């Protein structure tokens, strides 16, 4: 019944999600010590149909090396309007940016009062401020007298030819074309670096950035002598940087007085996330050696400020290093990663189907895993400061939690004691397991041999011979399913379904060899891998083979279209959102045209022209070739304002299926992007999908 | 220079002001020791977007038994928006917040780090908007923490026109009926009702049993959750303003959840307010005012025993002075938490002469003890007490508001209290303030009451130069007073070289009941001479220029200033008034408190009153428009259109008379402003205009 | 208005002649209406005094104004009454009708008041004009007959 | 009707009308400027 | 110059365009007859 499903969805969507955490200044008493932890949470509210954000604070009493006590220190306070926030290095002042037509204000707080407020719109020095993760930042000077941020560049005023004036704007240039960066980055053509002086209120835009690059992720150099930033190349064209790390980048350092910039790294590769040491002597960053795939193993590069020497700490792992490390797959390092000794770096990364925390010694270059062992679960490092680590933990059976710990000295990092801060109530009727699958020799790859994969199986704990199963492969195609908290797989398992999560070859967390296998031959390898996984799972005499459905999205929709085209009688239902149907037609209208060439097996170049063989290969890869043999019910969900994948692909697939008289149901959301992340549209799509599955399979 | 004054005003307006404070649940540690959290709400003026901002802060208190070992901050200030009401559970586990986000109102329940429930009150269509004012609004938790109680506007039947078209139960022609409201700052608040919400099932029920001729408010749950005890206000034959008046008929009622007739717990002939229940749920204490003639007077503290149903008096009326430290109860509203842990003592605050202190009264035997006696001065204010832990604030004319906590010592040792600071405020060391006591001459002495005296507060710079301009301002009311608290404008004036005089003439609160009943009848010829006597006496002190004296007023202060400049034209060189009263006779018809003018003129007010030629003659004799022709002082006027208390036509009549007399005047008119003139933009504009007006005519 | 003025006299001095009454923006108290009006010279000329720019209150003038006002005969009214007023009125304030309504209500006599939030002296808007005409027609039909 | 009018010149080359007088611009003391 | 082109464009766009036309009823007088044409 729809009422039961709506009630269950309302119950499950009441779990808050943790966004960020920070540590406050240390306070000593007449002789215990304690400090405060400030955490930001977000939640879905269906009454107002909006995402609400609130703040909470906790209190930690420690003896210096161990945590003695930890507890809440107030209530949750709901906030609205804040875009960026950053606390002072000493913890005295706090800088906030908030919007309130609408205008943007920058506020400086001290204790129980607001010291300063600046109206950035009125000064008319730049455009809107960047609040995204790619470019946005907010950094305090070491002297705590200046602020640094990134803002849109100002454009000259425009005017029409026929304008009346009362008895310096160019006439006729109000409809020029300015190129944005792509999906979710509308009207973000070119940014600039801005420095604000708190004492006087002056704003000055730096000079010396190259005219062919875009700056971002800037931080103050030691001694407040300049600014070190990352420059992205935006010539000849701009390629989408959302979920893509294969974009040219470099490290630059520019003085405040105004002069030519310098290079701190090679300009032929991609670099990301520079982090300064607490003693202000070393920098670490992530380097990606290739630009062919959109996700790959990175390496950790170290730069010494005074000796001007660059070295490599963590190198690329081909298949597996030891038994707990498989490379670095995280694009963004945590804001605080250095330890107190300024000799070790702590990060988190996926390893096979689980996410773990690793500590690496900068000198010896040895990687140690803090959270090895156990059944599973996914850890995420939120912050570290003065050897106090605040982290989050969750499994498919429990919602996210919060924990704190102390990093033990070098050589004894396996023994870490975790003290809980905010526990989450588990669900004891959900069982999850991991199954390892080995492909048969017939479909084994030629260059790389011995590669295997694995899947995650969710089933009810209480066993009553007829259990419907739902199969969904991940997107990417370089992405992975980890043992974390997912809302929809949990919802499906509470209605009597069994969910199988497939991580085929080409996913992250399995080594560099697994990633490079999928380029060049997408369309027949992963389809066969998924089908083999489904058959192996169904081999056991506990599931009903007659009732099997599937789910997909983006690349998952591509894989599902291929699966239903090639194996018509296996599956009984199908739900797809924003699929890819025709790569050849997708080439013309998309913000990442190199994806089609890389996946099809052809090198991408700026001077690209049509050729018959390339189009023939693209049409061979596309699933639209198998459309006439589809005979299963199908549901499509598309977003009209989509830049990554146009909805005309789904429309063409819908028309082809409609002409053949096969049942199909189409939903079009007019103002949604590729994410479909709005609360109303997300709830509507989830309810429609679950009702469709229940109708076409059963209760 | 105007830029110099604009910078000075910007600096003084960034001091935050404390609004409310509450205490959280007690937490004990495994090793030992206990601590509590204090949640405080502050407000501030922001001139960048011209708005009042509200934020919350948390503090941490470590106490070992009956002493405060340590106290500190526990986070940063967090700004909140669009939050109307908030109430924490008696146990402390849950918090209920009523907020607004066209606009709609939502009721939210918070537990730990998640929002359990949210209800859309607009869509359920059970009542109207929820009252959020101090007099009627409330939010109360059941003792079982399963129900919520609030007050909301009554629902009106739907209406339509005769020519409405329908596609092929609303009464037609009644969409323009007149519904009476309560007056100033209470627009469209005709009739409230009591609503009960069930947290488990989300059901709303409107209680039945309230009399049809009363309005309920300030309701709270009876012991055992068997009913609701509330205060009923009489609204027949017609309503009277309740903004600053405590002389409105009221009674205490107790109603059941099932229904039926409501009982009476007090006499219905007088006014009662502020009922508070004991922590052991056995006694109730409230304030009772024995007369309805004045709008402010001494009150009584009445005690009612629930199980015995017997009423007694704890604190009685103080004629002149009871002891040396107590003068009566002049506060209309008791603090939300007033009872002590033993449930035998009540802690409150009230003005005492020009000060404000904290008093504790023993309920078993009436005895008032002053917690904060001695010292130079200051104004204390109680915010909350829970388990004998009191949170107070303190301020003087030299320092901004602060925050302090303390423990209430046992009976017999209440004079020795130790205060621990939580958030200090930086003082201003260039401001000196003093109190001067003045005795009226025998000629201008009241016949009925003799020996009464008054006083004033003098603010002067410490860095003494022989010529210092003075600004004199009397209070409104006329039953009100200046306490030695932090006031923004007198502080700003003293930083520009002026010396400020604050006169508390006879008729102000904090001096006894005999001083309250002296001003009625004779208004316009007794207090004016008192203010003039004060001004003449102060000028005898050296380093005071007698040729540069300015006058500031508002409402009734505007009345006094108009009288002063009409009767003593040569003394003052500049005058500033806001929303003055010019003609009492004309104000009788158009006002929300018609009994004020009748009572002040000396005639008893009754319903169905008829005009009489003798009455009009007395009213026109006391009005300041009689002395209008002999006025030769520059004047600045400030008025607001949307004023319900004092219409803006009085100032216009005065302006027309002075303009026809060819006297330099200036008029500033605010299209959307009430009697308060409290909006940030209009307040800043008016203050800047007054400062620039005073400097030109007198000097820098 | 002024006719309403006359009407307020007619039921005041001859209570038993008329069975119903409808007035719009009447004048009730000349003495009070003098201060808050845009034509103060109307009060002096009609009362019998000469208007001048320099004008101050006098007891004789106030007595003359209060002698001619229709509020003097208010306690003797016994006829059902319908009042129609508009807030944004500069010619005649709406507090006069409110005072008359209060005086009549205190005497327990039937009376119905209609108040238009945005209306001038004319009440010349299609919605409010039709509403007032319909209300007057229904009142007259109810209290007299078909 | 009392003040308003619209008049044609006899040569039919000019127009005459009546309009409200212009008032000087005003601002608040605490106004931020684009410096 | 842009000003000359703008002035010339302003001059040329002043010409109206005829959208529709219709004929009205016939009226006779005491002995010619006439009718009206309504143009949009």
């Amino acid at each position: 019944e729809p009422e039961e499903a709506a009630a269950l969805y309302r119950g499950l969507s009441r779990q808050p999600a943790l966004s960020a955490a920070c540590l406050g200044p240390e306070v000593t008493t007449q002789g215990g010590r304690y400090r405060t932890v400030h955490t930001e949470w977000t939640q879905r509210d269906l009454e107002r149909m909006e995402n609400i954000r609130f703040c909470r604070q906790y209190l930690v009493f420690h003896d210096g090396d161990s945590v003695v006590f930890a507890g809440p220190a107030g209530n949750s306070v709901e906030t609205r309007g804040e875009l960026l926030s950053r606390e002072s290095p000493s913890g005295t002042m706090k800088a906030v940016l908030r919007k309130a037509e609408e205008k943007q204000f920058l506020e400086v707080w001290e204790k129980n009062r607001k010291l300063k407020s600046f109206n950035l719109s009125a000064l008319e020095k730049h455009g809107p401020v960047y609040e995204d993760d790619c470019f946005g930042c907010l950094s305090w000077s070491h002297s705590e007298t200046h602020l640094l941020y990134v803002a849109d560049k100002k454009r000259p005023k425009a005017e029409s030819f026929f304008q009346t004036k009362a008895l310096q704007a160019i006439k006729g240039d109000q409809f020029l074309f300015y190129e944005d960066w792509g999906e979710n980055m509308v009207s973000k053509s070119t940014p600039v670096l801005c420095v604000l002086d708190i004492e006087s209120g002056n704003i000055s835009v730096l000079e010396g950035v190259p005219e062919s690059v875009s700056p971002g992720q800037a931080f103050w150099a030691p001694g407040d002598t300049g600014v070190v930033f990352v420059g992205w190349w935006h010539e000849p064209f701009r390629l989408g940087i959302r979920f893509c790390t294969n974009r040219r980048s470099a490290l630059y350092y520019v003085d405040l007085t105004g002069g030519k910039c310098e290079l701190l790294s090679d300009e032929s590769v991609a670099v990301t996330s520079p982090r300064l040491s607490p003693d202000q002597c070393r920098i670490v960053y992530l380097r990606f050696p290739s630009l062919v795939p959109h996700q790959q193993c990175g390496q950790l590069c170290l730069y010494d400020w005074y000796t001007r020497v660059t070295s490599v700490v963590v190198d690329i792992v081909p298949r597996q290093l030891g038994e707990d490390f498989s490379g670095i797959y995280c694009s963004l390092l945590p804001l605080g990663c250095w330890s107190a000794d300024s000799q070790r770096v702590v990060f988190d990364s996926p390893q096979r189907s689980r996410q773990d925390l690793f500590a690496v010694d900068t000198q010896m270059g040895s990687v140690t895993s803090l959270t090895a062992g156990g059944s599973g679960g996914s850890w995420k490092l939120l912050t570290i400061d003065r050897d106090l680590m605040v982290v989050q933990f969750s499994t498919p059976s429990v919602p996210p939690s919060l924990k704190v710990g102390f990093l033990p000295p070098a050589g004894k990092e396996q023994a870490v004691s975790w003290v809980s801060l905010e526990e989450a109530e588990p669900f004891p009727d959900i069982s999850w397991s991991i199954r390892v699958l080995q492909p048969p020799p017939q479909q084994e790859h030629v260059q790389y041999a011995g590669l295997d994969f694995e899947a995650i199986l969710l089933q009810p704990s209480n066993s009553p011979t007829q259990v419907p199963m739902v199969v969904m492969p991940h997107g990417g195609p370089h992405s992975s399913f980890v043992t974390a908290w997912m809302l929809f797989p949990a919802m499906l398992c509470k209605m009597g379904f069994a969910v199988l999560l497939v991580n085929y070859r080409g996913s992250t967390g399995f080594g560099q060899d697994s990633i490079l296998s999928l380029p060049g031959n997408v369309g027949h390898q992963d389809v066969k891998d998924v089908q083999f996984a489904v058959e192996q799972v169904l081999q056991e005499e506990h599931f009903d083979a007659g009732r099997v459905a599937l789910m997909g999205g983006s690349h998952g929709g591509f894989l599902s279209c291929h699966l239903i085209g090639q194996y018509p009688e296996t599956y009984s239902a199908c739900v797809v959102r924003n699929p890819v149907i025709n790569i050849a037609s997708m080439m013309g209208s998309t913000d990442i045209p190199d994806w089609c060439m890389v996946e099809a097996g052809f090198s991408y170049s700026s001077d690209c022209l049509p050729d018959l063989s390339v189009w023939a290969a693209m049409l061979d890869k596309s699933p639209i070739k198998y459309a006439p043999q589809v005979k299963t019910p199908l549901l499509l969900m598309l977003g009209q304002e989509d830049r990554r994948v146009p909805f005309k692909q789904g429309m063409e697939y819908y028309r082809v299926l409609k002409a053949r008289n096969v049942p199909v149901r189409l939903l079009l959301y007019p103002k949604s992007t590729h994410a479909l992340s709005e609360v109303e549209v997300e709830s509507d799509s989830f309810m429609n999908a679950v009702l469709w599955l229940c109708t076409h399979l059963g209760s």
